[PDB]
Formats: C-alpha cells, structure tokens, sequence
C-alpha cells in the first residue's frame, strides 16, 4: 500500500503529505478568532473495507496509518499535530465513553464493598437488619443497599467473564486478569450471602478480608489505560516479573540460612519451628536482625548452645542476604526501569493505538460512521468544552548517524559509478586518438 | 500570572502563621492557637529558605534534582494510594484486636509507616501467634510476606531506579545549566533598574592582573569560594565536501564527452 509505503521507506516525505492536511486562517489574526482545520483524509481506509472481513476478503485494521508508524518507530510522525489531533478526536468519539463504562461498572463493584467494610466492625456477623452481637440498627438502610450492590455486581461480572469464556475460545487461561476477577467475584458473593443464607462470622469476614485485598489489587490493571499511569503499571510490572524469576535463589538461600539457625537458636521462641524460623529469616532479609535479643543478651546469660558458630552465622547471614543479593535486586531494578524509560514515548502512543484499534473492531458500524469526523477545526484562544470537570479530568489523568552515514553510503556509491563510466570514455578516448609527430 | 506559582503560595502561609505568632502584643490569643501557628511557621520559614539556594552556583544543581525528585515522586502518588489502602484494609480486618490497627486510618497510618521496612515482626505477627491471640493466622503470615514483597522490596526499588534515571539525565546538561540560570537571573534583574543607573553602573573594559587578588580579601573571598566556584558535525563536514566532489565530478565527466564529440579521428575509424 503506497502510505504504508511511504510510511515504511520515506517517512520524511510522508511529514511534509501531512503537512498538507493541515490549514490555517491567517497569520496575523492568531489571537481573534482564529482557527486551524485538519484533514484525516490520508490516515485511514474507509470504513466499509475495516469491518467488512468475509464480503470485502481483504486483510484490514482500523487506524491504517498510525499501526504503520507504529510498526516502523516513525516517533517523529506520531508527534505530528495532524496525529495528535487525530487521536484526540478518536478518543472524543468513542473511547472516552467506553473507558469510563468500563471503569464505573468496576467502581460501582468496589465502593461498597469499602464502605461495608470502614462501617462494620470486623468478625461480627451482620445482616440485612444490621450486626449480630442483639442487633445493631441506624445503619441498616445503608448496609442492604451496598449488600445488594455488590451481590448484583458480582453476578453481572459472572456472566460478562462468562461471555469472555464463550468468546476468547481458549485463549483466557494464561491470564491474570481472569483469575483476579475470579476471585474477587466469588470472594465477594461469599462475603454478602448472609442476606440469603446465615454463615458463620469466621468464613464471612475470612472472605471479606481476601476480597477488599484484591479489589484494590486489582484496581491498578485500570491505570494502565490513562497515559499518566501507564508507565508506573508497566515499571511495576517488569521489576515484579524479574523478581519472580529470581525466586529459586530466594528458596535455597534463605533455606540455608533457616535451617542453619533452627539447629543453632533453638531454644528462643522465634526458631522454635523451622517454619517459624523460615518466616523469622525472612523478616531479618531487610536489615531487622534483632543483634541485641536474639544474639547478645543470650551470650551474656550463657544460653548459647554453640556461640562461636553462631556469631559466625550473624556475620554470614549480614554479608549474605542484606548486603549482596538486596544491592543485586536494586542494580536489576535499575536496569530495567533504564531499559523501560529508553522506549517510554512510543510505548505511550502504541499503547493508545492499541486500545482504539481494538476497541473499534466490536462496535457496530452505523455507529461507526455516525460518530467519525473527516475533519477537525480547532481555535487556540478558545478552550473546548466541559471547562469545569473535563478540563480538570484532562489536565491530571492525560497530558541519527546512522541514516545520515547510509545517506553516505548511496552517494558514494553513485560517485564511483560515474568514475567508472568516465574511465571508460578516457580509455576510448585514447583509442581513438590521432598520433602524429609523437611516435616511437 | 501567579495563581500555578508555589513561592507565593509558601509566604502567604509563613507571613499570615507569623503573625499569628507574634499578635498577643496586640490582641491576646489563647496559647494553643499561638504555639499551634508557631510550629507551621518555623517550618516554613526553613522549608521556603532553600529556595533562595537556588541563585547561587554551587547549590542550584542540588535544588533542581531535588525538585525533579520531588516531582517523579508526586506523578506516582496514585500507585501509593491503592497499593497502600489495600494493604491497611486489609490488615484492619486481619489484625483489629491490635491497638495500632484499632481503627482503619490508625490501620493505613501504620502500614504507611511499615513502608520502609520497620516491619515489627516480633511484636505483631509472632508473639500473637503463639499466645493464640491471631484470628486467621495462616491468612496473617501470607499477608506479611505479600506485604514485605511488594511494598519495602519492589515499590522502593522502583522510586530508586527512577530517581537514580533522573539525577543522570539532569547531571548530562549541568554545565550549561548552570550559567543559563546565571544569565537568566542577570537578564530578568537588569529589564526593571532604571536606566540611568544602568549607565552609571556598566564598563566596556576590564582589566585583571593575575599576580593581584581582587579586592575585600577578608569576608568576600570566604564568600566566593564558599557559594561561587563531536562526530555529528564531523560526519556533516563530510558530506558538504563529499557533494562537492561529486558536482566537480558531474562537471568534468561533461567536458569529456565534449572531447570525445569534437575529437578529430584519423586512421583509426571503421
Ligand atoms: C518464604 C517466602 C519466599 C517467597 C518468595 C517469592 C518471590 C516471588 C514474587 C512474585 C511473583 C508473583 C507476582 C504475581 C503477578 C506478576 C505478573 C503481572 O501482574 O504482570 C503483568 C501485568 O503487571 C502489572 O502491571 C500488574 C501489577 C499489579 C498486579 C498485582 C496482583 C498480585 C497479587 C497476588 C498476591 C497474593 C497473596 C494472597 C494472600 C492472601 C500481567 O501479565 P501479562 O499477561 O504480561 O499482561 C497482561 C496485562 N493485561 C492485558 C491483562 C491488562
Ligand atoms: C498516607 C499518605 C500518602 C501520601 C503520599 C503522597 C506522595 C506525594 C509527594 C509529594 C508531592 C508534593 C510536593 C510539593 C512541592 C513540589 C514542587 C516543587 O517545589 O518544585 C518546583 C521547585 O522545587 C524545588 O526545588 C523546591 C523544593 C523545596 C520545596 C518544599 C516545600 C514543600 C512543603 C510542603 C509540606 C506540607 C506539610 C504541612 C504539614 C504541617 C516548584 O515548581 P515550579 O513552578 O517548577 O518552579 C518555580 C521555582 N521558582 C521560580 C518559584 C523559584
Ligand atoms: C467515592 C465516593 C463515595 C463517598 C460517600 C461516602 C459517605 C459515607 C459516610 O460518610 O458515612 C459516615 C462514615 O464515613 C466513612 O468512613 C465512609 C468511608 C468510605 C471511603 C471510600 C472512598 C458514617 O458516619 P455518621 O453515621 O454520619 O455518624
Ligand atoms: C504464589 C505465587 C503466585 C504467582 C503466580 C503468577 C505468575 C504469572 C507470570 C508468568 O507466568 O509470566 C511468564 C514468566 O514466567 C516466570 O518466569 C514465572 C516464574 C515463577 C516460578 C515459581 C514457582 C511470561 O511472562 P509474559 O507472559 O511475557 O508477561
Ligand atoms: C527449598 C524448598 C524446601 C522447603 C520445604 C520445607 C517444609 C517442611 C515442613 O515444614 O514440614 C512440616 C510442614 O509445616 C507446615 O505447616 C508447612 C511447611 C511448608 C514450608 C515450605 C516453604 C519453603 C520456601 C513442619 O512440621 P513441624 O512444624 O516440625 O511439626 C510436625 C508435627 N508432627
Ligand atoms: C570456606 C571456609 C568454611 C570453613 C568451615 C568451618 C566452620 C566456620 C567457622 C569459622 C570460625 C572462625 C574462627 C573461630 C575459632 C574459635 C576456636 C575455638 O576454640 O572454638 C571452637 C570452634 O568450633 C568450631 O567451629 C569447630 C567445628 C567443629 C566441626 C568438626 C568437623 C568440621 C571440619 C571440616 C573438615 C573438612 C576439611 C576440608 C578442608 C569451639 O568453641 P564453641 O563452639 O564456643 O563451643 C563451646 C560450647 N560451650
Ligand atoms: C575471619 C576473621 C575472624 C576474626 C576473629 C575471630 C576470633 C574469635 C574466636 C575466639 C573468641 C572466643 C569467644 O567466645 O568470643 C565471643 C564471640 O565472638 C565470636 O565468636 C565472633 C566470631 C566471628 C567469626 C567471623 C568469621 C566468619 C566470616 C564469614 C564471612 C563469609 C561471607 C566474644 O568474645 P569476648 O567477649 O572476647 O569473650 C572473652 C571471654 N572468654
Ligand atoms: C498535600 C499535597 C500538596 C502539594 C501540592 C503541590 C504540587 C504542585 C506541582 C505541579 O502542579 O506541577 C505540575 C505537575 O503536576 C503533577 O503531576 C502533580 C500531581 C499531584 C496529584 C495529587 C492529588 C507541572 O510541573 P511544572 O510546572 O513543569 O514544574
Ligand atoms: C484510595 C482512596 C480512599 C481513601 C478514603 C478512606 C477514608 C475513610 C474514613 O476514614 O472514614 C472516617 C474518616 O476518618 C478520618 O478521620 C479521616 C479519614 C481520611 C482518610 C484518607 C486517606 C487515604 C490515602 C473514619 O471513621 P472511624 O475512625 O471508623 O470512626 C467513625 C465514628 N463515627
Ligand atoms: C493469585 C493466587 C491468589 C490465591 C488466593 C487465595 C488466598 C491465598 C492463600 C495462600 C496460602 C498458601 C498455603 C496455605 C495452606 C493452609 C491450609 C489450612 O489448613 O489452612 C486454612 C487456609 O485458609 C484459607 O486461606 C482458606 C480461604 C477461605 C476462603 C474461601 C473462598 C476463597 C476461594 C476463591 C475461589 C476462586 C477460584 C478461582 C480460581 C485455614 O486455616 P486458618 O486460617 O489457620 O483458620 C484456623 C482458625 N483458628
Ligand atoms: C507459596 C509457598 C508456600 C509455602 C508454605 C506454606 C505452608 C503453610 C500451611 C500450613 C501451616 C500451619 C500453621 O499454622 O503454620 C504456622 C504459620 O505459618 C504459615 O501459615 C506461613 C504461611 C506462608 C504463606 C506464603 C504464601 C504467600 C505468597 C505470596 C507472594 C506474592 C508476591 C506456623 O507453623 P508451625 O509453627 O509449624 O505450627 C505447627 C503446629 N500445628
Ligand atoms: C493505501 S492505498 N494506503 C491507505 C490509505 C489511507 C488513506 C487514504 C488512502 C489510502
């Protein structure tokens, strides 16, 4: 295709090709009503080719032209005011509202549940009528409304993972999303059914505990769709993924360091177990050894089976555990976070792409052409509309040697043709030439 | 022009607290509001006194990584936010017979200040344990290891990386940057002098004698040294010569195909 060509090849030809979808008013007047159109003529296909998969049998993507500089890294091309204004106007159109659908049925799951919770006293079984102790009112009112709300949202998000189920065909199981949902949902029907069926306080607030855990666990995936965020959610996720490979060495070691001072300290009460003595070397991995009660104070009443051998074990355990592998973690982390920031602006950008091209292939197409523009204008002194909570909203959730010695490389070429083919007309030329009084 | 301006913001709160202070020589004041307004404006005046560093050109580089810091971290605070409710929640239903999680904001206050790592295994978790004093004590000792996992380990590391990226790119450009906000400052004090003091105040010439110090050897030379102290353009050399060469070339391969077309050709033709 010639754009994507173009895309692919020259994209310094393609810059001045937008430059002509730009317009203007005039020059002087840029403060009084001044005004700039674009034209979106050149950035995508239409839209009976897009969504017409089986009668048109053609391969389409919707946003043709930004999945090709995207592809391709043209950054400088998705800097272009034409592309900003153009996925401005996209994100206006449809993806504004679906987001914040999909974000309020998800909030509308989770204020309840924390209003239930921050009102209630934990481990008291409660009901419908109020808490179980005598029964607890001026609160009941409130109480079987979030009771309701969060049971109607847990059934709902049942049947919307039940239809990603029947529509992902297979592809759901690694997937992480799906099984935090699992979990919040059912934790959270567990946590509300005494309105249905009486339970037990104990199971009742167990559930209640691992389910406003989750919640807010879960909370952060939707962060990763605003363009603040975004880059936050994907850091945390390298540097929690490199921690995760790393675990093995976690195991043998503080295994080691575990059983060695479940035989040495046995007789104090932190390393009665060795699974108490596990957790106990786990705690000391940041730096809370205890010294003075655990190690010294026992020394000084001679209640040390084998003294030497374990201050020998303090010493081993200081240099092992918070000094080596805490500075390796924090070198990894580095790291990544510099090998993250080294792509961050096109990672941005892909990332907004990403979302409206897949949000645009499930919507239907009458209201896809009823809500595309073929062409904006905007006005700088006038600022756009919803200026009271849109424009806050907008303000805190959104915002070469190496082609140059190629360059060398094609004109050097070209210069040792043309060196060639000059050569070959001196030589004819001197097979041609007339030689008198120059002989022998 | 003021409104987003911190500076304003910061000596509207210390010159109204410090006279807050100071009024019972006027009016008298009941001593708890007095010493309350006392407390905000001694913190104040030192907090907005670093900013006065920032002219000078030793600690102007101090300033501004500590406010690039400063701002990495404020773009972040939404992730503290949920990361950290979650957590106080839920160690609010886990440990409510405790006494520092007694009520939910004494419960978030708390892990808050578990952050850095100051964990109090001992105190919480284990002697609880064994005095059977825990309910849900295997779902308590899960969630202090995902707790010591996710918030002292990895969300440290990640504010490390991100200040040790940041102090890196600002020490790429500190040369120029420091005497453009020299330049800066001098070229916004001298727009509102007065004209005639700037005639009396200039000269067209120095001269420095470099076997003679300069004057007020005392306190002013303590002063100033306390506070005061390629391939691109190559490769571009390269093809400006290189497309000269080339446009002789053109211009001597034409003059030979001129020789060629007005060549006389005898004896060697057929
Ligand atoms: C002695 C003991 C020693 C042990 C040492 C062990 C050390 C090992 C440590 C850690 C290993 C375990 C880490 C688990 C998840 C990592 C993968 C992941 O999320 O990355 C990615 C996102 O990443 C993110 O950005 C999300 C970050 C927030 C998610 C938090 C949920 C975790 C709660 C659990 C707490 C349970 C506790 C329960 C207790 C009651 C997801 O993967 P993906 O498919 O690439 O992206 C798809 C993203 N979309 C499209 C779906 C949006
Ligand atoms: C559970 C809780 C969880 C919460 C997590 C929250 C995490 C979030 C954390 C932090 C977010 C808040 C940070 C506030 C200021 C940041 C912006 C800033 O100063 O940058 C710039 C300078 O930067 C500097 O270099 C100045 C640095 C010193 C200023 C200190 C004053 C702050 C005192 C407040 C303490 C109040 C406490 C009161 C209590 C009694 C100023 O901005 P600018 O316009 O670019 O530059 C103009 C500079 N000139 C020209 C004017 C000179
Ligand atoms: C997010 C938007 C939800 C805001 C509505 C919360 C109002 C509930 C409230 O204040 O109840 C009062 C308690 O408020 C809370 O602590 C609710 C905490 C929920 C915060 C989650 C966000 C009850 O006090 P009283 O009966 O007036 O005496
Ligand atoms: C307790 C532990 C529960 C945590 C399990 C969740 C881990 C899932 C992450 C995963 O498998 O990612 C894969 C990484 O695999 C690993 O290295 C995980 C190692 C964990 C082993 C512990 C036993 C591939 O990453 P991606 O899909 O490119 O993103
Ligand atoms: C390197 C990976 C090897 C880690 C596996 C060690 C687990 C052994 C273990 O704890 O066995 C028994 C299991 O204890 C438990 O409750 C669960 C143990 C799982 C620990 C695995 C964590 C390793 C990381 C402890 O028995 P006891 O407390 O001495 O009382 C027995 C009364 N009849
Ligand atoms: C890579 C090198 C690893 C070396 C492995 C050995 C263990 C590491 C120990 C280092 C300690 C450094 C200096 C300590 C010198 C103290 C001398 C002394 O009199 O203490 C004594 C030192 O105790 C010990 O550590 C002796 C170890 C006995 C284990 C016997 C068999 C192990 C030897 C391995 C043989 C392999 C050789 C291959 C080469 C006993 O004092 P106590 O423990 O206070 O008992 C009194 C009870 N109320
Ligand atoms: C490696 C360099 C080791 C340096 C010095 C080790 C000298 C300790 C051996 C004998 C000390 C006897 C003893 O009970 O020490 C007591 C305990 O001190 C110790 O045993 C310290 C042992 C430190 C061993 C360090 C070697 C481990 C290095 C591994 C690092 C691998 C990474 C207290 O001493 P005191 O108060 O003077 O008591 C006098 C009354 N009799
Ligand atoms: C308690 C909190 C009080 C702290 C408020 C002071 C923050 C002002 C900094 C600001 O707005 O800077 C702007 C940065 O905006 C942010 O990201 C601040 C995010 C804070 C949101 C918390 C609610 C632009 O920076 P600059 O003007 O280029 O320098
Ligand atoms: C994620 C952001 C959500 C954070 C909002 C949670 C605040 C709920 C809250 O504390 O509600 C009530 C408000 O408590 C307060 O004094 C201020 C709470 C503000 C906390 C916000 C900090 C989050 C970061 C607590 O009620 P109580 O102590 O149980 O006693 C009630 C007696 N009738
Ligand atoms: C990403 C994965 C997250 C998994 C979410 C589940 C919670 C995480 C827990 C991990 C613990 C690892 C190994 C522990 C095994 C211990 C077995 C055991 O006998 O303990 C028992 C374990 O307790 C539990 O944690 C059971 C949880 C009950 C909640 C019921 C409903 C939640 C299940 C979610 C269903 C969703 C499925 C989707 C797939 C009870 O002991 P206790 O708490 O000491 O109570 C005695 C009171 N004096
Ligand atoms: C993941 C790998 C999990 C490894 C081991 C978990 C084994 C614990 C289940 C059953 C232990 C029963 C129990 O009360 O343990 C007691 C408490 O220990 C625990 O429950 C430890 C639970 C650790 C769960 C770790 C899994 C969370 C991982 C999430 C990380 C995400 C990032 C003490 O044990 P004991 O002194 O041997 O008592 C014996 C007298 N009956
Ligand atoms: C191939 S013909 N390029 C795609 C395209 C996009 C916009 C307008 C015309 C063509």
């Amino acid at each position: 295709c010639p754009i994507t060509e173009m895309i692919e090849y020259l994209p310094e030809c393609m810059k001045v090709l937008l430059d002509f979808c730009m317009l203007h008013s005039t020059e002087d007047k840029s403060c009084r009503d001044y005004y700039i159109e674009y034209n979106f003529k050149y950035l995508q296909c239409p839209l009976e080719f897009t969504k017409k998969t089986p009668t048109q049998d053609v391969i389409y993507e919707p946003l043709t032209a930004l999945n090709a500089m995207v592809q391709n890294n043209r950054i400088e091309l998705l800097n272009h005011p034409v592309c900003k204004e153009y996925l401005l106007m996209k994100w206006l159109a449809y993806g504004f509202r679906a987001h914040m659908m999909n974000l309020g049925s998800y909030c509308l799951g989770l204020i309840p549940m924390t209003i239930l919770v921050v009102n209630i006293k934990p481990g008291m079984a409660f009901n419908s009528t109020g808490i179980i102790n005598i029964l607890d009112t001026t609160n009941s009112y409130l109480i079987k409304t979030c009771m309701i709300l969060v049971f109607l949202s847990s059934i709902f998000g049942y049947c919307k993972e039940a239809g990603q189920i029947f529509q992902q065909k297979r592809n759901y199981f690694m997937d992480i999303s799906n099984v935090l949902e699992w979990i919040i949902y059912t934790t959270g029907i567990i946590f509300v059914l005494p309105l249905f069926v009486e339970i037990p306080a104990h199971l009742q607030w167990q559930c209640g505990a691992i389910a406003v855990y989750f919640y807010w666990m879960n909370f952060l995936l939707y962060l990763q769709r605003f363009e603040n965020c975004g880059i936050f959610i994907v850091m945390l996720e390298v540097i929690l993924k490199t921690l995760l490979r790393s675990t093995v060495v976690f195991i043998f070691l503080l295994l080691a360091f575990g059983l060695s001072f479940y035989i040495l300290l046995n007789l104090q009460d932190p390393f009665s177990s060795p699974l108490l003595s596990i957790i106990q070397t786990f705690s000391m991995m940041l730096g809370d050894i205890n010294y003075r009660e655990s190690f010294l104070e026992p020394y000084l009443r001679n209640e040390l089976a084998h003294p030497v051998l374990s201050f020998a074990q303090l010493v081993s355990f200081t240099i092992f555990v918070p000094i080596v592998l805490m500075n390796l973690l924090i070198g990894l982390a580095v790291g990544d976070i510099a090998e993250v920031q080294k792509h961050a602006s096109l990672k941005r950008i892909a990332m907004q792409v990403e979302l409206h091209t897949s949000l645009e292939k499930k919507l239907p197409l009458w209201f896809l052409r009823k809500v595309d523009q073929k062409s904006t204008i905007v006005y700088p002194n006038k600022p756009r509309s919803g200026g009271m909570l849109f424009h806050i909203f907008c303000f805190l959730f959104c915002t070469s040697l190496e082609m140059e010695i190629l360059k060398q490389k094609y004109r050097l070429k070209d210069l040792t043709f043309l060196l060639e083919k000059q050569h070959e007309l001196i030589k004819l030329i001197i097979q041609k030439m007339e030689i008198i009084s120059e002989t022998e």
